[PDB]
């Protein structure tokens, strides 16, 4: 994030990785580039499907030109398969296939460590019920488009996180990024993680896993 | 809770008090009796206002006859003033007056320590959106009736917890108890706790505080 004018800014993807409220850190040469390219591909797929996103263009390498937005202080999580923190909320095992998608709202607040909230907390934070409902509707639509597109490539979309903001017309626009950092991707054949869980739980090689996704999505080996 | 037949059971209120997931325990001679009497008064007030509750009758002392129900595995929390765990979810101080009531759903599960959930988790637990909406509507109605009744007696209803079950007609019925154990009651004049927070945070004498509520509500000193 680095400003350009009133209408747009630069989003730069870095090689840095963090986990567990920032207590785990490492750097992976090439991750910024992979995450940038993959966000681009995802943003363009969603745009074709009529999802408003902040993507404007590529600013070479690890940099995207994105629309400026009044950002909602939310992380919006959609879950298809039980994994991560959902295991501490429902007595269901890792890999449990949900009967329908779960949407969870988290309040972006470092002091409180991003606690889960509901519609009522959101309202006190200044987000109307109508806004929340539009946000969840978009998230669920994004889920269908991504889940289908990836299943046709042997990838299970386990869960993912989105962020949103409001544009000058008061429309709700998909923001941040969509990448193996912010999604769980499982190989359909083997159930193995091809995402940030590789780094989180030391499941092998992060760069190999992200390359895997990139190759399996684009049909080409990453040039860098 | 001790069975009678298919239609009804006994709910006995004991002198035992627990806090902090059961790590804090103590006994207060007379608390069972106070909590029983106060639940009776609250249940009867709500019934007059058209709230369906499980209250059937008094079985002498600390015992109520209550209707048997298919219990939802929920604790339903309504909040008017910021206190307790809400302070860890919203960066708002103790005593902050909410612009409108907050309803929170907790999944009753000791293994998971009663985590907060939303409508989607509820659905996976087998509770339909329609049920959840009816449950919250009742809770918000209970809030208005109790808040008004108590304000007319110099008591601020800060927050409280309800439980619910389904009767043989599939109607949603208010269950468990309503007492200084399951509500925050503040003196309007002084802001002091007249509830289980006295025991939770060692704010003085629990029995005196509960007697206070009882005297201030009934207009009479507790006979036991
Ligand atoms: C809460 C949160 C989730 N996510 C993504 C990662 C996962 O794909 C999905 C669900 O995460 P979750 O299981 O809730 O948390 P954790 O990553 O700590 O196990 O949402 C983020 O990228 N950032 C966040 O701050
Ligand atoms: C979660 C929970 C709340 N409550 C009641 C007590 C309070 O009046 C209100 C809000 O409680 P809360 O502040 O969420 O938890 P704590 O009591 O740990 O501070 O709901 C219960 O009686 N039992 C429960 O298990």
């Amino acid at each position: 994030m680095i400003p350009i004018d009133d209408d747009k800014l630069i989003m730069e993807f870095k090689d840095d990785a963090t986990a567990f409220d920032g207590t785990k850190k490492a750097r992976f040469k090439g991750k910024g580039w992979l995450n940038a390219q993959l966000s681009v591909i995802f943003f363009k797929l969603l745009e074709e499907h009529g999802i408003k996103t902040h993507f404007i263009g590529v600013a070479g390498g690890n940099r995207l030109i994105v629309e400026k937005l009044d950002m909602y202080p939310l992380e919006v999580v959609v879950r298809n398969v039980v994994a991560g923190s959902l295991k501490k909320r429902l007595p269901l095992p890792e890999g449990y296939e949900l009967p329908e998608p779960i949407v969870e709202l988290y309040y972006k607040n470092d002091e409180l460590h991003d606690p889960m909230i509901n519609y009522y907390h959101a309202k006190v934070l200044g987000i109307s019920l109508d806004e929340i409902k539009k946000i969840e509707e978009i998230a669920l639509k994004v889920n269908e488009i991504l889940k289908d597109y990836l299943a046709k490539k042997g990838i299970i979309l386990v869960d993912f996180k989105l962020e949103f903001g409001k544009d000058k017309n008061g429309d709700i626009v998909l923001a941040d990024e969509i990448s193996p950092d912010t999604c769980r991707f499982w190989d359909a054949k083997t159930k193995r993680s091809l995402d940030k869980d590789v780094f989180r739980f030391d499941k092998g090689d992060l760069i190999e896993a992200y390359k895997e996704i990139y190759e399996r999505i684009t049909g080409e080996k990453p040039e860098f």
